[PDB]
RNA sequence: UCAUGGAGGUAGAGCACUGUUUGGACUAGGGGCCCUUCUCGGGUUACCGAAUUCAGAUAAACUCCGAAUGCCAUGUACUUA
């Protein structure tokens, strides 16, 4: 598994990337996700890893 | 999003066509000095010169090539509304 924070905004990024957000199942900033190790998710991760903070 | 399969001719690159073009080889032909002379045909001139050919450049309306991305979908994948 791993552990999934929302660090940056959303606000002045594409809908592309709030969409990967949004399934990846974050809204406000400094949230917490804990997901499965799949690539579909590490693919999410790669298209937003700016954004984001993982930790396994 | 991941995987898989596809249409597509952009960026770039390239010259395989089309145009634009540089240098060289080589020339139909035009101009002159003429020899002549029914100026017929030659000596021919680097004064030009269609084209042809070798190498090298160029292209929104050129393409032998050709991505990334994006698009269409399929899936049981994994999340999400
Ligand atoms: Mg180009
Ligand atoms: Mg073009």
């Amino acid at each position: 598994k791993l552990e999934i924070t929302l660090k940056r905004s959303l606000i002045g990024r594409p809908q592309p990337q709030r969409k990967t957000v949004q399934a990846l199942g974050l809204g406000k900033t400094n949230s917490v996700v804990v997901k499965e190790d799949n690539p579909a998710i590490r693919g999410m991760i790669t298209k937003v890893s700016h954004l984001v903070d993982v930790k396994e």
